């Protein structure tokens, strides 16, 4: 919940690397770190092209679609109902129709006589690979088969055409239902002597998205291009959807605003709605949808809050999984409640309604593998290990619970990491650094927003209202953040927080959101420590008792008080105790360091002349200080080292 969050600052990249990456991106050492992080290091993984991916059986299903078209076989496309299969079957519905097919779509073996009688192809989108048994209209009464889907697999592949990015050996691509639904038109376009199907990546990366993967590589060309397609889309439902909920060209936005939307009509069983809002091309009617999907999503809300309302105060505490029954729960909106519960609360969440169940987990407790330990429990189960899925008698539940309650105590408690990207910059420098990171977007699975550690005094604290919303300064720099539960910041506050560009009556603001604040705590992160911070006057005290003590020839100001006082002054890589800083790295030592106060060496704390590389060194300085203050073997000896380097 609270006592189980651990911040760690992020390692600091080998200085070659770190100019290289700033020298071809163009960019500061803030921004460099960030994308040496995300593994981008060449102008190419910035904007990498959206090309056509070698999956495995691609080249197949386009061939067994161009047959289709030309001999004007009936095709059935069966997609899933959540917005990747909603959107991945609209691509292939419009897209197979736009080239003359005969095709209309199914959304969700008892259906497979009528998908028999209804098609010669059947084309499943973001589902299939584990429907075996349904090989049944491939052979009970000849129908063809293609399968695209990238969910989880099965022991062997089914019966049938089956395109999935993990049957493709080496493919590091993580594409999903509506990305291999958008590569499949594609491949046949290919065929056909056509251009890229690019009017249909917006769908396709609304789809990507709200499956919530990876954003890097093929997946991040797709959503960059259709992100920016979606104000002037091919498809007017989705043009007014992305209006209705004030669309920006953020990925942001579909994730919390337009998915969702697309998602409730499902859960509350009017699915045909969303994908007929993604099929019409009548501005009036897809007006009226959205309006529907508005009014499911307010309902799919009001439900989602008023469980969550009943479940939270339950069986919460420090349990180590959270089992609860909740009979008339409307099973269309637990997974989300779930969701919530395991946030708020950093322990596996276990619901069960009308006989339906639902987990989310994380950290070291798969979700799946904890109910395959409570399995002949269930009448149905499986997913992974952050969600999974089953049906159960509710009489059983109490059994269930002791089983999975039990399954969690095996393990360690769950803990959550912040990651900090480093110390966030000077006020003068926010803009450009704003301006820098800028580039990374879309955020995502990815790549998340990089988090800025600042640290002090809070000043000019003002509250906002009644609530926890409050504001105030650090150094500077205006932070908003909503105290968890206290108000009135401790006298020095550490707080993880996202760069922001507030706008306002005309005007920018360069601020930080804080998404965690805290008192003071240990910090993870550094290398194996040699140089351990000593305070300055601790360390004059013992050199005046006669320490071995290192001072360095420049701020002769001190190596004079030095001498003409007598100290034992040794060189660096003899002494225990360093007063500066070595010019040249000297390690296989493991000392004591002391800058001072009103020391010379302590001007690590002067501004610079910024632009160059210059803004490398003010950062290691910043670095330095801050580690030095902070008495962090581990951050200062990092420091030290690249110290050494950005002056070699
Ligand atoms: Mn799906
Ligand atoms: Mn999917």
């Amino acid at each position: 919940m609270r006592d189980r969050v651990r911040w760690r600052v992020l390692s600091l990249p080998p200085l070659a690397q770190w100019r290289e990456v700033m020298a071809a991106l163009e960019v500061g050492p803030e921004a460099a770190l960030a994308y040496w992080h995300r593994g981008f290091r060449r102008k190419e993984d910035l904007d990498p092209p959206l090309a056509l991916l070698p999956l495995k059986g691609l080249r197949e299903a386009a061939a067994l679609l161009e047959e289709a078209l030309r001999q004007g076989k009936r095709i059935r496309v069966h997609g899933d109902y959540d917005a990747d299969g909603l959107t991945g079957t609209a691509i292939l519905v419009r897209g197979l129709a736009a080239l003359g097919a005969d095709v209309h779509p199914f959304i969700p073996m008892e259906r497979v006589p009528e998908h028999l009688e209804a098609s010669d192809l059947f084309l499943t989108v973001d589902c299939g690979i584990t429907n075996h048994a349904e090989l049944r209209e491939l052979l009970e009464n000849g129908v063809e088969v293609i399968v695209t889907d990238h969910h989880t697999p099965g022991k062997t592949p089914p019966p049938g055409l089956v395109v999935h990015p993990a049957l493709t050996p080496d493919l590091k691509e993580k594409p999903t239902g509506a990305g291999v639904a958008f590569l499949l038109l594609w491949a046949l376009h290919e065929r056909l002597g056509l251009p890229p199907p690019l009017e249909y990546a917006d769908l396709a990366a609304v789809g990507t998205i709200a499956d919530v993967a990876p954003l890097w590589g093929w997946n991040r060309a797709l959503v960059k291009e259709g992100l920016a397609r979606i104000p002037a889309s091919s498809w007017v439902g989705l043009r007014l959807l992305a209006e209705a909920v004030g669309y920006t060209g953020k990925a942001v936005e579909v994730a919390f605003r337009i998915a969702p939307r697309i998602n409730a009509a499902s859960r509350l069983g009017e699915a045909e709605k969303a994908l007929r809002l993604l099929l019409t091309d009548d501005a009036a009617e897809a007006q009226a949808l959205v309006g529907e999907l508005h009014r499911l999503n307010a309902r799919r809300q009001t439900l989602e809050e008023a469980m969550l309302r009943k479940l939270l105060p339950q069986a919460d505490p420090e349990a180590k999984a959270i089992v609860l029954l909740d009979p008339e729960g409307h099973p269309g909106v637990m997974g989300i409640v779930a969701s919530r519960i395991l946030e708020a609360t950093l322990r596996p969440v276990f619901l069960v309604a009308q006989g339906k169940g639902t987990v989310r987990s994380l950290a070291p407790i798969s979700a799946v593998e904890a109910l395959r330990s409570a399995e002949d429990l269930l009448l149905r189960y499986g997913g992974h290990k952050e969600a999974a899925g089953f049906a159960m008698d509710e009489a059983l539940f109490p059994a269930f619970k002791a089983r999975v309650e039990a399954y969690a105590a095996r393990f360690p408690d769950p803990v959550r990491e912040v990651a900090l990207l480093d110390l966030l910059p000077e006020p003068g420098l926010l803009p450009q650094v704003f301006r820098e990171l800028a580039l990374l977007e879309p955020y995502g699975e990815g790549n998340p927003e990089p988090l800025f550690l600042l640290f002090g005094a809070p000043e000019e604290a003002r509250r906002l209202g009644e609530g926890r919303h409050l504001a105030f300064r650090l150094k500077g720099v205006r932070v908003l953040a909503w105290k968890q539960g206290d108000l009135a910041l401790p006298p020095e506050v550490e707080v993880a927080g996202l760069l922001s560009e507030n706008a306002w009556n005309g005007h920018l603001a360069y601020e930080v959101q804080a998404v965690d604040l805290r008192k003071p705590e240990a910090l993870e992160g550094g290398i194996a420590p040699f140089a351990y911070p000593l305070p300055l006057l601790e360390a004059l005290a013992r050199a005046r008792l006669g320490e071995g003590v290192y001072v360095p020839e420049d701020n002769p100001e001190g190596l004079d008080y030095a001498w003409k006082a007598g100290f034992r002054l040794l060189p660096p890589e003899e002494a225990g105790l360093w007063l500066g800083l070595p010019p040249r790295p000297v390690l296989g030592r493991r000392v004591e360091v002391a800058l001072g106060r009103e020391a010379r060496a302590r001007l690590s704390a002067p501004p610079v002349l910024h632009t160059p590389e210059a803004r490398l060194k003010a950062l290691v300085h910043r670095r330095l200080l801050f580690a030095y203050e902070r008495r962090h073997p581990g951050l200062f000896s990092e420091a030290l080292l690249a110290y050494w380097e950005v002056n070699r």
